[PDB]
């Protein structure tokens, strides 16, 4: 089982091995498939390229 | 964050809604991001369109 | 430009016909590449298989 | 509804403002999502990482 | 490496293994990467889920 | 036909010339599909952004 991860940039270095650690024990928990064969990689998003409801990440961080 | 799951068919319902659960603890808990934000799906690939080191799934599982 | 989009499964062919119309046209207004160049594709996710904030598209449907 | 744009580097971000915008317009009108629902995020590709009929855009652009 | 393969519907399943041992056998020798760490899934798109130019691979079929 | 690789970070841009081209032609010969068809990108991943059984290519980088 493979996980595609999507996040914004900006997030620490052991945040992003944590993303790696845990959904990797997610996946091997939910489908009991042996930790060899999961793969789990992350795209960094800037926040300009990111859009919720229309507007993008950057747009919302100027906002409170 | 998003998470873009690849999985084999054949898996039980169970195990499908263990890993939304699972992988969006794992990314609340690694990403401390908010779980409303957190959006989990998943592909199902059937087994002859899914290759290890150029032999697909379907060719293994008729192996021991 | 290409686009991959992820909708739930239901939607009418009219809805989906749109989809390729529309988001086609918005990338040819928004980045003026020729219409020939432009890809766009349509994942159906089964409900069971699209999660929001650690609960599935189909345990919300039971829902009101 | 999600949109993943792949569009190659070099836009200004006036144009990837659009294709946010007008892309999540396409979407919420194609399908009558809710805005609040729809995602859209954007990965800008190299020009060495594009490839068009076995030809890269870097090759295609040093020409006429 | 790894490879996500997009195509049509309606493809013999000979053509989808010979993608897995093609496109396996491609990435191996572009990048010399043993063949037991190589990847290769394919999804398989509706013609009505595919958009050319605006314009559906289903609407395209009924022509010339 | 589309192919959508992902590779480490810290490939030759000729490696990366070779995955364009012999690709496109592996997705040419298995399915008969026209080259002017045919498009095929790359994403280069972080090693710290790529997870193999829940390690991530940078932390194995530092092994032998």
């Amino acid at each position: 089982p493979f996980a595609q991860i999507y996040i914004l940039e900006g997030r620490t270095p052991e945040q992003k091995k944590a993303v790696i650690e845990k959904v990797t024990q997610a996946l091997h928990e939910a489908t009991d498939a042996k930790k060899e064969t999961i793969r789990v990689w992350i795209h960094e998003m800037p926040k300009e390229n990111w859009g919720i409801a229309g507007v993008s990440a950057k747009d919302l961080g100027r906002l409170e």
